């Protein structure tokens, strides 16, 4: 599923993402936009390390989910990577929450640092009723 902006903002809000671990909804929106263009089916294979990023939050197979083809990988969210390719983003959100519980917080995604950190992200939630 490819979410429309405001539709996604309320979906994330209903799922408990607004201010989760101090992370605003605008920050999560900026992250998903740059990570997958709001596409839950988005996938990126990393030939260099044999891992794959799955879904709307491009969660990596090396540590967060299991796809059975990533050497010596862990499954910290305890989910099949298939779960991160569903139209329903409940499982992806549960895993995204798990990622940010670690030391780095939202900084776990290099993309967030590159395109969201210290940026004006107001634009992502404007007019969405969140």
């Amino acid at each position: 599923k490819v979410f429309e902006r405001c539709e996604l903002a309320r979906t994330l809000k209903r799922l408990g993402m607004d201010g989760y671990r101090g992370i605003s909804l605008a920050n999560w929106m900026c992250l998903a936009k740059w990570l997958s263009g709001y596409n839950t089916r988005a996938t990126n294979y990393n030939a260099g390390d044999r891992s794959t990023d799955y879904g709307i939050f491009q969660i990596n197979s090396r540590y967060w989910c299991n796809d059975g083809k990533t050497p010596g990988a862990v499954n910290a969210c305890h989910l099949s990577c298939s779960a991160l390719l569903q139209d329903n983003i409940a499982d992806a959100v549960a895993c995204a929450k798990r990622v940010v519980r670690d030391p780095q917080g939202i900084r776990a995604w290099v993309a967030w640092r590159n395109r969201c950190q210290n940026r004006d992200v107001r634009q992502y939630v404007q007019g969405c009723g969140v």
